């Protein structure tokens, strides 16, 4: 056979939250929200570094942004929303032939647990990160068509089973192996306490560190919280603990390539499914992941 991927094989991104925003509350009046704004303050000193005793910026001030609560309100509340799309084989540039046998070759995808995965990644509250240190408690709430879910104690960085994920994940797993879309609105509560500090998303560009704001109020990334989602691959080589789906399974933290020169990379088994090569239930899930993040494949 040998057939190739087009030159231009593009696919659109299926998961779609939107940025989130960040709230301040009480435990028990979770009614009466108010934002939590970004703030600038100035910094004397910089954290000296191996060797370098006496350098010019260490004795300099810098500019910072900072968020947090107030100091009557003890709870952080996050919302967003995620609307998963279906479709999830129709290639968006792609040409048809490569990407429609390949369709047909992972639409044995066991899609129900790329679901359960999405789905418990949301509930367990993966995207909160710095967020849930020194919390108290953290209760996720998500609503979809007029059904609420509430979530206490999960084992983030294990799928353990329960049965609301579950509810939830067939749902959206009918809508990846499908079509239409759904969308599920997630409220996190974290209770930290009186004027803890809280973390937006951190951007890098004057400021020496800036914080992400939607109209003065703290937010976070939707790609972050995308990246969060489908931190779901422990399928790589030597796995322990999930990583986010990505072509070749490398990391922006650590910098590591799980994925990267052992045949088991998006594209090695992408061609291998085009040419009939056997596909194992966990690479079938892997490449349908990478096609529901999207991203360009070819050139």
């Amino acid at each position: 056979t040998k057939l190739k991927a087009p030159a231009v094989l593009a696919y659109s991104r299926k998961i779609n939250p939107t940025n989130a925003l960040m709230f301040a509350v009480n435990w028990s009046d979770r009614d009466n929200t108010t934002a939590v704004m970004v703030g600038t303050k100035t910094v004397a000193g910089t954290q000296s570094v191996r060797g370098n005793p006496n350098d010019a910026d260490k004795g300099n001030i810098q500019t910072v942004n900072f968020a947090n609560l107030p100091h009557n309100k003890n709870t952080l509340l996050v919302k967003y929303n995620v609307k998963f799309v279906g479709d999830v084989f129709k290639a968006e540039l792609g040409g048809g032939e490569y990407s429609n046998t390949l369709q047909t070759a992972l639409e044995n995808t066991d899609f129900g647990t790329l679901a359960y995965r999405y789905v418990y990644n949301i509930a367990a509250g993966r995207t909160l990160w710095r967020n849930r240190v020194g919390a108290e408690s953290i209760e996720t709430v998500i609503t979809v068509n007029d059904q609420t879910f509430t979530f206490s104690d999960l084992l983030v960085n294990e799928f353990d089973e329960d049965v609301d994920v579950a509810e939830i994940a067939d749902m959206v797993a009918g809508v990846l192996s499908g079509e239409g879309f759904v969308t599920l609105k997630v409220e996190h509560y974290m209770l930290l306490g009186e004027g803890s500090e809280v973390f937006p998303s951190q951007e890098f560009v004057k400021l020496s560190k800036q914080l992400f704001d939607l109209n003065g109020q703290a937010a976070m990334h939707d790609q972050k919280i995308g990246n969060a989602i489908r931190t779901i691959d422990t399928w790589y080589e030597d796995a322990t603990t999930p990583i986010a789906v990505e072509p070749y399974g490398s990391v922006v933290r650590n910098g590591v390539a799980y994925r990267a020169g052992n045949k088991t990379d998006l594209f090695t088994l992408m061609d291998g499914a085009v040419n009939g090569k056997s596909l194992t239930e966990e690479d079938q899930m892997f490449v349908t992941a990478n096609l529901i993040r999207g991203g360009v494949f070819g050139g």
